[PDB]
Protein backbone atom coordinates (compact mmCIF):
# COMPACT_ATOMS: atom_id res chain seq x y z
CA UNK A 1 0.00 0.00 0.00
CA UNK A 2 2.55 2.57 1.13
CA UNK A 3 6.23 2.86 0.19
CA UNK A 4 9.26 4.22 2.01
CA UNK A 5 12.09 6.37 0.67
CA UNK A 6 14.36 3.62 2.00
CA UNK A 7 14.60 0.64 -0.32
CA UNK A 8 15.66 -3.00 0.15
CA UNK A 9 19.20 -4.32 -0.31
CA UNK A 10 21.11 -7.55 -0.90
CA UNK A 11 24.48 -8.93 0.20
CA UNK A 12 26.79 -11.17 -1.83
CA UNK A 13 27.60 -14.60 -0.41
CA UNK A 14 30.43 -15.59 -2.75
CA UNK A 15 32.45 -14.37 -5.73
CA UNK A 16 29.95 -13.56 -8.48
CA UNK A 17 32.21 -11.22 -10.45
CA UNK A 18 33.05 -14.09 -12.77
CA UNK A 19 32.07 -14.37 -16.43
CA UNK A 20 28.33 -14.46 -17.17
CA UNK A 21 26.19 -13.56 -20.21
CA UNK A 22 24.75 -10.12 -19.57
CA UNK A 23 24.98 -10.35 -15.79
CA UNK A 24 26.25 -8.32 -12.83
CA UNK A 25 29.70 -8.85 -11.32
CA UNK A 26 30.04 -8.47 -7.55
CA UNK A 27 32.51 -9.57 -4.87
CA UNK A 28 31.44 -11.51 -1.78
CA UNK A 29 30.07 -8.97 0.69
CA UNK A 30 29.29 -6.25 -1.84
CA UNK A 31 25.81 -4.84 -1.25
CA UNK A 32 23.71 -4.39 -4.39
CA UNK A 33 20.75 -2.01 -4.35
CA UNK A 34 17.56 -3.63 -5.64
CA UNK A 35 16.54 -1.28 -8.45
CA UNK A 36 14.08 -3.56 -10.25
CA UNK A 37 12.83 -6.85 -8.82
CA UNK A 38 11.95 -8.88 -11.91
CA UNK A 39 10.86 -11.91 -9.89
CA UNK A 40 11.48 -13.91 -6.72
CA UNK A 41 14.30 -15.70 -8.55
CA UNK A 42 16.38 -12.83 -9.94
CA UNK A 43 17.23 -9.25 -8.99
CA UNK A 44 18.18 -6.30 -11.19
CA UNK A 45 20.33 -3.72 -9.43
CA UNK A 46 23.51 -1.66 -9.75
CA UNK A 47 26.85 -1.64 -7.95
CA UNK A 48 29.75 0.81 -8.24
CA UNK A 49 28.10 2.25 -11.33
CA UNK A 50 27.59 -1.23 -12.76
CA UNK A 51 24.09 -2.28 -13.81
CA UNK A 52 23.33 -5.98 -14.19
CA UNK A 53 21.16 -8.94 -13.22
CA UNK A 54 21.90 -11.47 -10.48
CA UNK A 55 20.13 -14.46 -8.86
CA UNK A 56 18.61 -14.48 -5.37
CA UNK A 57 20.50 -17.60 -4.29
CA UNK A 58 23.87 -15.91 -4.77
CA UNK A 59 22.85 -13.00 -2.54
CA UNK A 60 20.83 -12.52 0.65
CA UNK A 61 17.99 -10.07 1.26
CA UNK A 62 18.99 -9.97 4.93
CA UNK A 63 20.73 -6.66 4.22
CA UNK A 64 19.28 -3.80 6.24
CA UNK A 65 17.55 -5.04 9.41
CA UNK A 66 19.31 -7.04 12.12
CA UNK A 67 17.72 -9.49 14.56
CA UNK A 68 18.89 -9.42 18.17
Amino acid sequence: GSSGSSGPRAKALCNYRGKNPGDLKFNKGDVILLRRQLDENWYQGEINGVSGIFPASSVEVISGPSSG
